[PDB]
């Protein structure tokens, strides 16, 4: 670790994100997660952790500016987001997280051995608009907020992941190779404009927020499946959003059609999509 590399102000900071290699057990021997940047393991720091590998990369790029990375999102303190427990040096370094028992949001919706009801449904949705009114207050632009990219813990909390130093492709279906710049997308998430301009807002993260609304009351259909990739732009110039769900609230689905307002700036603040979901949600009973 070269210290003087680091801003100054971050200097202190360092030794609560890095974990020593004595306190980490990895258990190599079973991949529980696949990426395109790593595979993730079970670990033991006595606290049980998912550890994420980096070394499916050729490089980390600059040391400094990734250990920058992990103050900043060890910093992040939310009961809705996921945290950084820390890195680990050994080749690349280790991303160490929370284990979530319950994996991602999207499989546990579309589990057969689970019956959530629409209260619990909505509840996912509203935990998740608490995660993000967090990150934007933070002024941090997901950029992949999807079902996807959303985890249970043991208690069933719902906590927005796939963001920092745990950001990745852990389902690469869902990703198209752009034209003129060879980047990889979540088309089907993305706002009109960031779809136009590749540039990513909160705003846009609203959007993509109302298509996890649809994913949670579809339990986790695939949005658009008659869509192909990057058509979607003409798809939604036609004048089209996804349908309402049978078993989605009416003024739930208003919200979502706010979510996708063909105006970036009328789309509404997290704070106001937490407001109005908490008053649809407290309408349910079971
Ligand atoms: O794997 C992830 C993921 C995310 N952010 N960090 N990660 C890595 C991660 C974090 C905690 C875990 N806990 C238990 C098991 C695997 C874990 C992976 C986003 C969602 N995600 C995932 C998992 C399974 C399928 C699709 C996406």
């Amino acid at each position: 670790i070269d210290l003087s590399a680091l801003n100054p102000e971050l200097v202190q900071a360092v030794q609560h994100v890095v974990i020593g290699p004595s306190s980490l057990i990895v258990h190599f021997n079973e991949v529980i997660g696949r990426g395109h940047f790593g595979c993730v393991y079970h670990g033991t720091l006595k606290i049980h952790c998912a550890v994420k590998s980096l070394n499916r990369i050729t490089d980390i790029g600059e040391v400094s500016q990734f250990l920058t990375e992990g103050i900043i999102m060890k910093d992040f303190s939310h009961p809705n987001v996921l945290s950084l427990l820390g890195i680990c040096l050994r080749g690349s370094p280790l991303v160490v997280l929370p284990y979530m028992k319950h994996g991602d949001l999207r499989n546990f919706i579309r589990n057969e051995t689970h019956n959530p009801t629409v209260k619990d449904l909505i509840g996912f949705g509203l935990q998740v608009a608490k995660g993000m009114k967090y990150l934007a207050s933070k002024k941090f632009v997901h950029r992949d907020l999807a079902a996807r990219n959303c985890m249970l813990d043991e208690k069933f909390t719902v906590k927005v992941a796939d963001f920092g130093l745990a950001r990745d492709m852990y389902d690469k279906e869902y990703y198209s190779v752009h034209n003129k710049t060879g980047a990889k997308l979540p088309v089907k998430w993305m706002a009109l404009e960031s779809l136009q301009t590749q540039k990513f807002t909160t705003k846009s993260d609203v959007w993509s927020f109302g298509v996890l609304l649809w994913e949670l009351m579809t339990r986790g259909a695939p949005p658009y499946p008659d869509v192909n990739t990057f058509d979607i732009t003409v798809y939604l110039l036609q004048g089209r959003r996804l349908l309402q769900p049978e078993y989605c609230p009416d003024p739930l689905y208003e919200v979502m059609l706010k979510c996708w307002h063909p105006k970036a700036e009328m789309r509404p603040s997290f704070s106001e999509l937490v407001s109005r979901i908490s008053a649809i949600f407290s309408t349910f009973i079971g």
